[PDB]
């Protein structure tokens, strides 16, 4: 069962085997995934989170982030530590307490400090629209029609070196798959399907790290939604999916009654399908109770290009037809070296005091907030355009920005801008050397906003900036509640740190 939009979640140690291999995780409501969080768009969402951690091998500590959600007003609850709030300590609870205005579409929730959402806190959060304008498309969407994608390793979160090329043990689809090494033919899932009905599967990166090349033998898709954004219908026949990134696409399910296989082929980490590695099941109703035995083709004729994909409403794009054309026009420059990230020259190290909690106590420019160097003002009511080339070790990164979606003016992989009807989104890859994917919003949110690369571990090594979106707006638009106000206090005390 889905659970909300008013609920508690109890974030909990335990062992889990998803690929066969036994290792304790940090679980949201006694599940990887864990359950999914829903309601309709414009709803209160209250989610009382607990936290019973005890293991400080994958921190007691936590922070939850609703990925995607734009958080006007409550700048406070979006969750990632450090910038909006100091972690929930164990023993304690804290109610997120929300709206979603404006939006409807396919998001997720997960663990906001350090590394710990690898190490399991990850779950599906869906926002449904009562008038959808899509519909009429599909028969049946419901919590059997979300599919998750997760990478999945047998080391702790909190031993994996700093500023490492870190690899997976493991995809999951659905949370179980098998292990690239000492491969077990362990439990794969299965999504069932009628004949001749039409689906609306709500495709989910939850991943850590690796981007997966997404397919289903025999079957095409047609793209609906990306990130939350309504789209024009696109037909394909391979998404290539970066981490945090959503998309719905309608199944028909016309093939014939049978076995097929889904297909995630992730970046790094095992190449292809032996032993049933990167796979599930899509099994249609009244097929015999057997594995698959479809074949991939060799090349996919029709895979997912970002500059196909156009907003279903007339979005366009805010600013100027040409580079530069905006009222705050910033290219950042993305760097490694010797392990650590930097943007404009500066690696991010979360501060003592949350970035917000700062601004509320007076800080009032960016100069005067830290950490040093790390956070960037951006002004009210504003066309804010941001290049980020490309070139960093480690890509293709998946770039995200908090409490906004963007134009992506720009795609990796293709030098032309697009200024008339590019795709709307808030997580998207910046590609590869010489690229100049670019971006662009409006400032009607304000507060501190973190802009980071998804690959969790890239964000661990300092891949990260935060925009202040109208500090001077920031605490009358942004009152808190006292359970807030108590956390820094609450933590502080706990792990004897002086403020
Ligand atoms: C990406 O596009 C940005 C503009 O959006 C380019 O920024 C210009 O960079 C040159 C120096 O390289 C400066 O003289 C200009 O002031 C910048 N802004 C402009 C022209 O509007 C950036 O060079 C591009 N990067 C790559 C790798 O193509
Ligand atoms: C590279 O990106 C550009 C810009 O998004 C794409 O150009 C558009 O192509 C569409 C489809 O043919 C035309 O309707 C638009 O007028 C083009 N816009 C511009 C500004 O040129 C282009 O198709 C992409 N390249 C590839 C190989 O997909
Ligand atoms: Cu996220
Ligand atoms: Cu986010
Ligand atoms: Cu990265
Ligand atoms: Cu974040
Ligand atoms: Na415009």
């Amino acid at each position: 069962a889905q659970i909300g939009p008013v609920t508690d979640l109890h974030i909990t140690n335990a062992n889990i085997s998803p690929d066969g291999f036994s290792r304790p995780a940090v679980l949201a409501g006694g599940t990887f995934p864990g359950p999914t969080i829903a309601g309709n768009t414009g709803d209160n969402f209250q989610i009382t989170v607990f936290n019973d951690l005890t293991d400080p091998s994958m921190l007691t500590d936590t922070s939850i982030h609703w990925h995607g959600l734009f958080q006007k007003g409550t700048n406070w609850a979006d969750g990632p530590a450090f910038v909006t709030q100091c972690p929930i300590i164990t023993g304690q609870s804290f109610d997120y307490n929300f709206n979603v205005p404006g939006q409807a579409g396919t998001f997720w929730y997960h663990s906001h400090l350090s590394t710990q959402y690898c190490d399991g806190l990850r779950g599906p959060f869906v926002v449904y629209d009562p008038n959808d304008p899509n519909a009429s498309l599909y028969d049946v969407d419901d919590d059997t029609t979300i599919i998750t994608l997760a990478d999945w390793y047998h080391t702790l979160a909190q031993q994996e070196p700093i500023g490492a090329a870190i690899t997976a043990d493991a995809t999951l689809i659905n949370g179980l798959g098998r292990s690239f090494t000492n491969t077990t033919a362990s439990p794969l899932s299965v999504i069932t399907v009628q004949s001749g009905k039409r689906y609306r599967m709500r495709l989910v990166s939850i991943s850590c790290d690796p981007n997966y090349l997404f397919s289903i033998d025999g079957h095409d898709m047609t793209i609906i939604e990306v990130d939350g954004v309504n789209s024009q219908q696109l037909t394909v026949d391979q998404i290539q999916i970066f981490a945090a990134q959503r998309y719905s696409f309608v199944l028909n399910a016309n093939q014939p009654v049978g076995n097929y296989w889904i297909r995630a082929q992730p970046n790094s980490g095992g190449q292809g399908f032996d032993g049933g590695i990167n796979s599930a099941i899509l099994r249609y109703e009244g097929a015999t109770v057997e594995d698959p035995t479809t074949t991939a083709p060799t090349t996919f004729s029709n895979p997912l290009v970002e500059t196909d994909l156009h907003p279903l409403a007339d979005l366009g794009v805010p600013g100027q037809p040409f580079r530069g054309g905006a009222d705050d026009p910033l290219v950042l420059n993305l760097a490694f070296a010797n392990g650590r990230f930097s943007i404009d020259g500066v690696s991010f190290v979360p501060p003592t005091v949350p970035v917000l909690l700062q601004i509320l106590s007076g800080a009032q420019n960016a100069q005067d907030l830290l950490p040093a160097g790390s956070v960037i003002s951006l002004p009210s009511n504003s066309v804010i355009e941001v290049a980020l080339p490309a070139g960093a070790a480690g890509g293709p990164h998946p770039f995200h920005l908090h409490g906004h979606n963007f134009a992506v003016v720009q795609s990796a992989n293709n030098a032309t801008p697009n200024y008339v009807n590019p795709i709307w989104r808030d997580t998207v890859s910046i590609g590869g050397t010489g690229d100049n994917v670019t971006i662009r919003f409006t400032t009607n949110n304000p507060g501190p906003w973190f802009l980071h690369c998804h690959i969790d571990w890239h964000l661990e090594a300092g891949f990260a900036i935060v925009f202040a979106e109208d500090i001077p707006d920031t605490a009358s638009a942004n009152p808190v509640p006292q359970a807030w106000s108590d956390l820094c206090p609450a933590y502080d005390q706990a792990h004897n740190i002086s403020t």
